[PDB]
């Protein structure tokens, strides 16, 4: 069902603060029609953290109304709650949306067995494919396999792992552990090539919000089993994954999105701040620069 | 304002998984009768991951009346959204609280500009002092001594510091950076003895919430400068200390409480859950009894 | 030069602790037979840190000896001693060998000008070509990736990296910032198969020691492009890839290949013990069973 | 027998990379006269790494010379081999030391079982008294408190730590785990005041062989629980503590040293550099200007 490149859609804001809904349609629309196979509406890159409840669900709702059936929709419902996290889940489930992104909950930093009672407290409270979201470079404690292993035997409907460690021998211990059926998605652009050659079958990415049709056609080539080709797109995409998170990616993204002359504002919400260094903008023009996008 | 022994207060919870606004206000009125000389109601070990708005607000309103100025309280108002971190702070100062503990956002790793803007938009938006919480343990991002100093030159609200590094040789540095009356209150029971002689002047603490007298006198101790009794009471209550948190000390502390006869019930909000090992709870017992806390 | 599969030779002792030579004449000519394209001789797994200055020469020269000419010989000349590492390389390339392995200094923890000095240092006393072995879970310290294109501009002789951080994103910025001409050979055999998609040509390797036929194999079919078969090795080495270092690998492997049935000794130098707990024997015998070369 | 300020000292060179043995010799006796309770001749800051044997030997002895018994010595005699740590043990014993200094094996990773045998074998070796240098920070592993019990328990001249964590709370572990009688020296200089409040009685210290004076004073205050005096004479040494370690803090007592006029050459051996940043050297001396150091 998801594969090849998920952007972690970017949630615009108006100079107001409200979301710029016709913004989030257009690049909902721009990223469907240059390649991406699949959608993660409010995510951390999303600005998850900075939204209302209300907010949340609006933007899952609109990004499962405007894609229509055409890409699957992944829509988070993660928090550190998880009595608000099944609200998040069961809203999007009755909405449309097709899987559940989930972050091992951060900040609170349960044990085992509270990791356990959260993802199997979802796992009963909707009928979706879960997807676990494992990033410990936010949330600090990191799920390990055994207990990874043990919530997909358990629980029908956890499918899958967004890995965004970037440390691949994890990917060979979770396809041996979970079964080769289990769903993994790199949570990390730089080394998601790596990561599909040891049993991944895609990407949620950053650089896809800003590079959709390179990002869709590096993941074509992996599938097509063109590992010479794809590392050709490694070269020329590894500058623009790095120069997106020198400062926070989502103002980085945003910033990247304007000087492509895309229909977004830069606004983002305290605590983020829009403003860059006169050295990360030129890192990233030079890394758009270096794959034509921009001045060529 | 601020000194000595000052409970980070577990929220208790019915069966039924509401505020038990009872037991809450028996567990304030305890602290107070056994030498706490400071409140913190919905910090972390409150549990506000898993409250609600309301809850939260009702929950700082509880202490506020209370307390009912016999002790200083310092609400929690904290997120990683500044907007709502206005919002629970606003609230705060307009039921009566008399500080604001502000954590460092978690999750979102916001970077040193993004920083700046979230205590300085919250510190703008109150009059009340505000204390800084650096727990990187929890955020991952951890706020540096030029960032801690800038603030609290830019903004005459911002007063001080609860420090959950551990790391000793930061209490140093921020008495030099920010000034010998920057008032400076470790986050981390096991180091608040060594934390007090380089400028500290009390703890922010989770064991004061089982062992609230002890831990008072551990701290006159100090403020005496009787530092060899301060060593006897540390030799005492380490062991305390540390098996709080083999697991997550939100329920270690729930667990103790019930033991001891407090009328508090086990009940925790998911992720955190209840069920402790028997190792843990022996190892608490143990120390429990080392202290002599048993009453019968 | 250097490709596919090279072992990290243990060094064996005898009963009485001195160097097994005869073992290692025979652990040589079976690595070559079994399809190894290269060796190293007294690197980490090869005990250098409890070897003499006498003894650690002896084991390059007899290695050097052994192979005489039939694989490559990349000798190991580390220490944190800039002048001893010296004395090492001018010994390894004195009695024929063709390559020098140069760990980044550990324990004394160099800053980035200490690198310049000590790999500069070692390129202007030899004519052989150095790969920088970057492993900072041993040496703390890291060789960034600005320092190491410095080196391989500055000196012809700076040819390759062994490249043991796991971090394969490490892989795609060497590889842009040295030139594709560099020579990239994975540290880490769990992470191997993704390092070579990113750039890399071998791996020197612990657990070739152990089974080096399926260990050429697998990177026969990485570098034949056969992507979907090298997989299927993976999935079938990497529980020995982990089973050899839950203890400390050095006493693992020998364990390993006695159990083989191989004239090697478990006879290890203190720090180093060669006492396994139970639970770790037997992982060990799991991999290797689970790879035929022992049960079926 | 060790309490107070302890120099690690540095070993000075000549300008043609010998031992300095008359810089040597003047800066022990200076030492002395300053207030410095004791010596630790040929440990980090003395560069063992880069002393031959009969170097570490001849270092050890000029200081057990020098010393006539008017303060005592702790000889390093430990390195990540222990026939060798046996060897420089034995030597410092018959020379005339007082104590050892043993460092955790750093670069090959023994497990606890190789700890055991790596201090059990160096203590069952020699019969004067064994201090376990605990210092992650450049060795990886951490000696844990369970087993350097169990060495205290065990072994007779197994005596004290020096405990370079800089995570004090391992000092109210250690003193409970291995008894009061345990002595405890900090390895840290800028926790050491922390460090001795929690059960410490001295410090072995980078800063004291620029400031042995202050140093010794400070150490006195605390013995004396002087712990406001102590309090004002970190708050003037802690930015010179901070300051020595911006780069390698051989070098930088070394560039300190000559600065203050002492006959101490800034050679120092690979890896290691003489060459400072500019902004290195300008704040070693503004700190060292704002204790008042300059006789001119």
């Amino acid at each position: 069902m998801f594969q090849r490149s998920i952007p972690a859609l970017i949630t615009p804001f108006t100079k107001d603060n409200l979301i710029d809904e016709d913004s989030f349609v257009d690049h909902i629309e721009w990223q469907i029609s240059e390649g991406s196979s699949g959608l993660v509406p409010a995510g951390t890159t999303g600005e998850s953290s900075t939204l209302s409840y209300e907010e949340h669900c609006r933007v899952v709702e609109l990004c499962v109304k405007t894609a229509a059936g055409r890409v699957p929709v992944m829509a988070g419902a993660g928090s550190n709650n998880t009595k608000e996290s099944i609200e998040l889940a069961q809203y999007a489930q009755n909405t449309g949306a097709d899987a559940l992104l989930v972050v091992v909950p951060y900040y609170n930093k349960p044990n085992k067995k509270g990791l356990l009672a959260h993802f199997g407290s979802i796992a009963n409270a909707v009928s979706l494919p879960i997807y676990i979201y494992n990033n410990p470079s936010r949330t600090v404690i990191e799920m390990d396999v055994d207990t990874m292993a043990e919530l997909v035997k358990t629980y029908s409907n956890i499918v899958g792992v967004k890995d965004a460690t970037g440390r691949i021998e994890l990917a060979s211990g979770q396809r041996i552990a979970c079964g080769s059926d289990f769903i993994q998605l790199s949570g990390d652009d730089s080394s998601a090539l790596g990561f599909n050659v040891h049993g991944g079958v895609g990407c949620i990415s950053v650089t896809a919000n800003v590079a959709p049709r390179i990002c869709a056609e590096f993941q074509k080539a992996i599938s097509e089993g063109d590992y010479r080709q794809a590392l050709e797109y490694q070269d020329k995409l590894f500058p623009l994954h790095q120069a997106l998170f020198i400062e926070p990616s989502i103002s980085s993204v945003k910033y990247a999105l304007s000087r492509l002359g895309r229909n977004v504002s830069l606004v983002v919400r305290a605590p983020m701040v829009s403003i860059l260094e006169k050295e990360t903008m030129f890192a990233i023009d030079q890394a758009l620069d270096h794959i034509g996008l921009c001045a060529g």
